[PDB]
């Protein structure tokens, strides 16, 4: 569905430029052969975590949401992932849903951002 103007993932705000940031990355990412610390990541329907998506069918791929992105790690330059994230269509990139870890009801679960 269209990027939301602004989420609320556990406090960190961020904008719909923050969002196509990171998509952006992902797929530049994945064409590039450099998945920074191995992002992004499949993300399936966990349905206990009560997230919905706006995308339509999966599969679904996961990526970094930062400020000042995209999001970028290396080897010789390790960069957390933080908490927050972007869900996408893999297929063709759409905005699917924004998550975090933060405030999640388990371990290395996902809640929605807001
Ligand atoms: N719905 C979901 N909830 C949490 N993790 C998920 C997920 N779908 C896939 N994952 C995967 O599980 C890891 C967390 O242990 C995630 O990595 P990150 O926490 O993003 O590093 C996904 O790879
Ligand atoms: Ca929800």
């Amino acid at each position: 569905c269209d990027i939301p103007q602004s989420t609320n993932c556990g406090g960190n705000v961020y904008s719909n430029d923050d969002i196509n940031t990171a998509i952006q990355g992902a797929l530049d990412d994945v064409a590039n052969g450099d998945r920074p610390d191995n992002y992004p990541h499949q993300y399936y329907d966990e349905a206990s975590e009560d997230i919905t998506l706006c995308c339509g069918s999966g599969p679904w791929s996961e990526f970094p949401l930062v400020y000042n992105g995209p999001y970028y790690s290396s080897r010789d330059n390790y960069v957390s992932p933080g908490p927050d994230r972007v869900i996408y269509q893999t297929n063709t990139g759409e905005f699917c849903a924004t998550v975090t870890h933060t405030g999640a009801a388990s371990y290395d679960g996902f809640t929605q951002c807001s």
